[PDB]
């Protein structure tokens, strides 16, 4: 579960319903934190 200040320091990319995670499924363009949305 990813929040507004983002749980993750570079592990897992947040979710824009707030969840980290690996993959194009929990980013794709609608992450919350800073290490994400790449592709």
């Amino acid at each position: 579960a990813c929040s507004s200040s983002s749980p993750c320091p570079g592990n897992q990319c947040c979710s824009k319903w707030g969840y980290c995670g690996l993959g194009g499924d929990y980013c794709g363009s609608g992450c919350q934190s800073g290490p994400c949305t790449g592709a």
